[PDB]
């Protein structure tokens, strides 16, 4: 078969959202989503993404992410990234439609059924979630004192209040939480080592995006001092990123979005690789659900996928843009079932959404 | 002063070129510029840079170089990062107008009055660049090959070919050309090296972006065994990728692009590191006529600058698009007279292209 | 323009002051300063720098930085890098009255308009310092027992005594201040380790120049046992010394004096260097009160300044010696209005001090 | 005995030299000398030693070198660190004559009787050193073109030229001379490597101060492609300096020049840190007759001592500053006869030279 045209939505409710849809002339329609600078990723899709792929086969999937891959704006969670993603995940849809077989499947088999999943007053908070059956939560309490410094200092003041979150939470549930903590990179070397430090009375999970992702050399010092393992990271992109993370020696539990760092093709290279170093994955959700959905049936497939991040409850909009979701029982996640991704767009969105739609074919390229 | 308005310009008959004009509400309109995908950097100016600027004031430049780093697409020469050194190009523009003095000045001072230049059948060319007082020239003769394998590999016929160049060139004017080497990132480690080898008979100057600059240690490798110091690299953003270039411990012959690595702002900040590891800088042109001023005038500041790249008698469309061009004489450059940059759009170039624009202001946000 | 004149200025109520005051042909003066040594840096800007600025242009300020770099005694704080620093200050002040700019703006803009301070019984003066917004002091309580021994040896009962005022602080205020450590460079390596280990229960901000800065690979031991970062070094030279620092993997803080380092020229270019490794800058004074202003106005521009050293009340005799102020409020300090530095020497100092002057012009070089 | 006077001499004919003569209470008085800005170290040893001296038992060698380390400007060759070398130096000459032995032995005994010294149109020199029995000699002919570029690059025509001299003496004498090549610190690393690179068929001994002795890290890179040996470096100061330059893993000749680097007592010490990294010693001469003579006992006794450069027939000047000199018989260099450096001023100095002489005392400091 080959790709026809390159379709983009986008909805005014939820701006940060980009789904991509790959036609083929065998009918088969894959769908892919990314997140952030929609408009940006979307112009990119038409003017770069098209006049390169249409009328090619969609199944030479490693042979069109390599085709893709820029001069510039590589190795990078950028817009020409988050395009080339959105893309893959679409050509995934379409070899999971065409065999008949999940995106899990093709990956290399479900190796799990279900996993774990974990979910973004704190002590109530906690409560809930363990009564329903999840044991992880992750909080990022310092972003506050972040914004008032821009990463530079956090009086001891402003740290003790921002411990009390993880005071609360333990009070009221003890062990039984595992307490991951964000940072959003938002952090200096020095004052990202000063928190970890003061973190260790609480046994704290992972620490992830201590400091930007820029200079990966600089995550040794942390981990010099940190009492939990950093978890790195949504905003690095391409596999080559992550043998860099790797190459530090201080690498932890590694963390993408596979709608960021190039697309199921990179991330199940990068969590095989993770393995070789005998460390986990934790694929990135709480965006869009397709990311959500496909994130799934990678953490279904790789051995070393830890846990898969979700969102609470999410009868959320979520349920209106697509056609099936992934379920979530007894704080365990799994994919919904059939074909691919298992999810197509919501018949007649432009019912509940203000949808926009641009189009690239043979003609217009 | 305060910014009023974003406008972004391109024409159809350069498709790669992006201007990015910003007026502010004394009348000073600061022209900056980028290349490749103009229509994807477009719709990020007007999309993420205009909410962020609008009603800022210009002259806080370190400020707003900061303020417009991304959680995503930072560290790299992205769309993102491209439009938003075009947008620090033109700050710098209206700081030279601001205070009625030009860039050179505004970075710390015309260390030199102009600087060396270097242009990209070969013999003949050479011939033709020396009596023009032209010493450098840089050639890319191993791109055919890299093609046909992806880079992965070089016969040894098709090597000795891609050799004849250089003997042309040594036969006809001997020592007196220098020989720059560009590989465009093309080929895979292996191949580069032996590439390299089969070089030293020819005494080449740089070997510029032998590999892909997406995991720098790789770059160690290639040192160990290559006759001429490594050129890097115009590929990659931001003085932290700068930081892991020198980190490795093979850099040589810092190169950038200013309107790809973060602008004049972070440019200057890699030059001044560069300066601190003995090596000099040589900024990337050949694409607009702005960033080749604009560069020129990073040159003529910058202790360490090398030479500065610039186009075979650049009688080009580029005296169409601007009010006044660098000049070059017996193969030196200097900027064009005046405050800022020196230059701006041509009066209506809507009369010689066809030029499309784009406004962001207070209202459109 | 043109330099023309060269003036010193001593003050016998002050001796470790010099003023280097630098004249040119359109009557535009410059004033820089340094401390220490004031004779013989005075000696060496008539004996060294004259011959080789008189007739020079003073706004080509990165070439005359470079003019000036000794093949002796380079990579230093020694009275040539002294007085090089000094006449650099002035050049900066020369530069901001030419074009009607704060210094601040000349280095890239106001990124902040004030930054927070810090000072150096106590209990009695940690709260005084509180009640007035100041949240950080620095103390040197282990000099005493380093003069004893050269720093080779503390006892444990002398420990103990010098960590009483660390005790005595946290009694009154906890939490509430910030406590940094000056060292002033008086320990051997092994009591400064013993000292870091010893002071973990005090919460210190940071430790400043623990050991002597002269072979700073030790800094990696130290950093290894000290429970705050490393503050280094107001006593290092140019970016070439802070290159080390940085390459050493054990930069915390990183400090400089501007008028010990290479001048603003060289400061500017340490502080976006030690961004991109993270990593904050300091600037050195509770000197003279040119370089507190001088290092206010590379304060306000640095996106890492992290705090400005200031003297308590400075009500003192720099009232008498400058014709403005920074101003203190809050905390927070903030520069003079104006042009360049935003002061001048005191009309008619000869009033209140017993003043020497001495000028080179193109008859005496 | 105590120090009673300090007394420093210079003369308008020789405006580099400055010398130190300490005056004690037993009417010994001890003589040095230093280098450069001679102006500025006069005021240093008036205002910083004096204070610090007059009173002391000046057979506390390594005392008063340890008290004399500046807060600043250490770790250098720097004016603070040339006047306390020179006064190191005289320190030693009244050691010597309180205990009527030369330098040499107080050092630890004359290792040998003599050392080979070397020599500093090229052919012809070449074979007039060879018949007096001189077999090294030294040349600088690449530091007219590195004043051309600020030592940023060296075109392939200007190499080849500096290189004639190189095949002139091969061509006139063979191997029967060691060249030793002088780069005066004035390149950067890549033209430096390129350079040494360009010497491989000259069979040259040492390469001295190829790059500025500032970083010495970039020194690796260096001897990676280096034909020769670094020799490094006249420019250093304390040995701290020189255990930065071992650490390295580049050092070649250890070179020192005993009135920059911290007087006989810091260079006695670098020269037996060498011997323990198995490299030799080669002391700087070609100043003052004062520093030939010392370093000459220096070069008697350290048993890694390798050559004593001088001045080619120093029927100089030196004759007329000094009682007696160190004496060259057939390319062999040894001490004058007697205690401490076994030479004084000469008689009445001031019928030959215009002489200047400033004092401090008792009443005077
Ligand atoms: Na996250
Ligand atoms: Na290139
Ligand atoms: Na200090
Ligand atoms: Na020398």
């Amino acid at each position: 078969m080959k790709i026809t045209k390159l379709e983009t939505v986008r909805v005014a409710e939820r701006t940060n959202l980009l789904w991509v849809l790959v036609h083929t002339d065998e009918g088969i329609t894959g769908l892919g989503e990314t997140f952030f600078g929609a408009e940006t990723v979307e112009t990119y899709v038409h003017e770069y993404i098209a006049p390169r792929v249409i009328g090619r086969d969609p199944l030479q999937i490693d042979l069109l992410a390599q085709d893709l891959v820029g001069y510039l704006g590589f190795r990078s969670s950028g817009a020409e990234v988050r395009g080339n993603s959105a893309f893959d995940i679409a050509l995934w849809d379409i070899f999971g439609k065409a065999t008949n077989q999940p995106i899990a499947q093709l990956l290399g088999g479900f190796s799990r059924r279900e996993i774990r999943t974990y979910n973004t007053r704190a002590d109530e908070l906690a409560h809930s979630l363990l009564e329903d059956g999840i044991t992880a939560m992750k909080i990022w309490p310092f972003d506050a004192a972040a914004e008032k410094t821009r990463g530079q200092y956090i009086s001891m003041p402003d740290l003790k209040s921002a411990l009390e979150p993880f005071e609360k939470i333990r009070k009221a549930v003890g062990d039984k939480m595992d307490i991951m903590v964000e940072f959003h990179s938002m952090w200096q070397l020095l004052p990202a080592m000063q928190i970890a430090k003061a973190l260790t009375p609480y046994q704290t999970f992972w620490h992830e995006d201590p400091i930007k992702m820029d200079s990966l050399s600089s995550l040794t010092r942390y981990a010099a001092v940190s009492p939990a393992p950093i978890s790195a990271s949504e905003t690095l992109g391409s596999r080559w990123a992550f043998r860099d993370l790797l190459e530090t020696g201080a690498a932890g539990v590694v963390m993408l979005d596979i709608s960021w760092c190039g697309g199921l093709s990179e991330a199940r290279k990068i969590a095989s690789m993770a393995e070789a170093w005998h460390l986990p994955v934790a694929p990135h959700n709480c965006t869009g659900p397709v990311v959500l959905c496909a994130s799934t049936h990678l953490s279904l497939n790789a051995p070393n996928a830890l846990v898969q991040e979700s969102v609470r409850a999410f009868k959320t909009w979520y349920r209106d843009l697509v056609t099936a979701l992934p379920e979530v029982k007894n704080g365990m996640i799994t994919v919904p079932p059939g074909a691919g991704l298992g999810m197509e767009l919501h018949p007649d969105i432009e019912k509940t959404f203000t949808v926009s739609r641009r189009f690239s074919d043979a003609a217009s390229i």
